[PDB]
């Protein structure tokens, strides 16, 4: 009943060009059954969503990577948020959302696009940058760990970090093991710095730890909870933001729309993250026998889901492989959906959307003017290097 693939949605050729394997993946059912590692897995839109919507069925206590934590043991402790099922997930939750609120992004958004003004003017001396490196990197680098209340020593280790958490969330191919490896003094830094005398006050790290006296979380959560967030933090948004300078250098069509009308920042970015979406895959696993689509799916089962295919699926979106800074993106899944949805979504679109802003009305024509270097990573999709050349307005 449920077709069998050979497909490796884990492999460097996948992560090359993986849009013919997603649509094969779409087009063979609703319900695939990925041999190569012994999962099921979901392209479609409709399935995908399904799944994050039913977390008692698909759950993410047994882990969101292949591994089930019933069956092995993580290669860390447990995130208290992304790792958990309600009801232990709810307060964590609720004390990540306080922390990462709407209230709290008035408290640091001025600063957020000053910084974003002043490397795009910085970025403009130079002329020819990397998008990544100088840009899609140093923005968030410029601004998140200090929003986090980091010392300044060691940050360098916080995009080696989040790259092993990406790459464990994968099977164990050589990316991963070879990631878990090699990760000890990473580990050894991020750890240390979630104890609350090593965050600055004021910062997220430190209203984290403010908020073990409601109730909500104990003393001995919060430093995971800063663990997630420097988990979570940082990577993707630089991988967002790559997203939306590689989609504007590919499409100059919309970048003049975006310069003539530049409170098109916010859903240009959100447009990036659905036709990029950086976090492109994750895992569910089966508490129970569950009919999916219209295929059976045993307990104890992993449920591999395609983000990024989702996001694809011309059966949801009018030209999916369209990069539209107009586009209707209500329902994207590049943050998830439903009771996991992204908890820091307000700080990644506050960052995209102060970077393309200043891109808008300071740059009039982004041209690539060297390789581009792809990441190879078993979740994450983005880039490695992106050489480009800056026009000024
Ligand atoms: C473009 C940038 C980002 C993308 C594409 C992204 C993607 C995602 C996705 C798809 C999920 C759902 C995971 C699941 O359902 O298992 C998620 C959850 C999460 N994200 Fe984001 N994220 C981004 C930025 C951020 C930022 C800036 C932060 C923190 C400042 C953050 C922190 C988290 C946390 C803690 C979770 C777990 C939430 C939960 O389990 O309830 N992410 N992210
Ligand atoms: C899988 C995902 O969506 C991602 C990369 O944003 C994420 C990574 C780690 C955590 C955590 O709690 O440590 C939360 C989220
Ligand atoms: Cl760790």
């Amino acid at each position: 009943t449920i077709p069998h693939l050979a497909i490796d949605p884990f492999s460097l050729d996948f992560f090359d060009d993986p849009y013919p394997d997603q649509q094969t993946l779409r087009d063979a059912g609703p319900v695939v059954y990925l041999d190569k590692w012994n999962v099921y897995g979901v392209a479609r839109y409709a399935e995908v969503h399904a799944v994050l919507n039913d977390p008692t069925t698909f759950c993410s206590s047994r882990g969101v990577g292949l591994s089930d934590f019933k069956k092995e043991k993580p290669w860390r402790p447990p995130s208290l948020i992304l790792e958990a099922d309600p009801p232990a997930h709810t307060r964590p939750r609720a004390v990540l959302s306080k922390v990462l609120s709407p209230a709290t992004m008035k408290t640091i958004r001025d600063g957020f696009a000053a910084a974003a003004d002043a490397k795009v003017d910085e970025l403009l001396q130079r002329g020819c940058i990397d998008a990544i490196a100088d840009l899609a990197e140093a923005y968030p680098l410029s601004v998140f760990p200090d929003a986090m209340g980091l010392k300044q020593e060691g940050r360098e280790h916080l995009l080696p970090y989040a790259g092993l958490v990406l790459n464990a969330f994968g099977p164990p191919n050589e990316l991963r093991q070879t990631a878990i490896e090699r990760s000890a003094p990473h580990q050894a830094y991020v750890n240390e710095q979630c104890q609350r005398p090593n965050l600055a006050p004021g910062g997220f790290g430190a209203c984290i730890h403010a908020f073990t006296d409601t109730g909500e979380i104990t003393p001995d959560e919060a430093p995971l909870l800063v663990r997630s967030l420097l988990s979570a933090g940082l990577d993707t948004t630089v991988n967002g933001i790559g997203a939306a300078v590689y989609c504007l250098a590919r499409f100059p069509g919309e970048l003049q729309r975006l310069r003539s009308d530049p409170t098109l920042a916010r859903n240009a970015f959100e447009e990036a993250v659905r036709f990029e979406s950086p976090v492109q895959t994750f895992f569910r696993t089966t508490t129970r026998e569950v009919e999916l689509g219209g295929a059976v799916i045993g307990e104890g089962e992993k449920v591999l889901m395609f983000l990024g295919s989702a996001n694809r699926d011309p059966r949801r979106w009018s030209d999916p492989d369209l990069y539209d800074i107009t586009r209707k993106t209500s329902g994207h899944v590049g943050f998830g959906s439903g009771v996991h949805m992204c908890v820091g979504q307000l700080v990644a679109r506050l960052e995209g959307e102060v970077m393309l802003s200043a891109l808008a009305r300071k740059v009039a024509a982004i041209d690539i003017d060297g390789p581009v270097k792809r990441r190879f990573n078993n979740t994450l999709r983005g880039l490695e290097s992106l050489p480009v050349k800056l026009t000024p307005a």
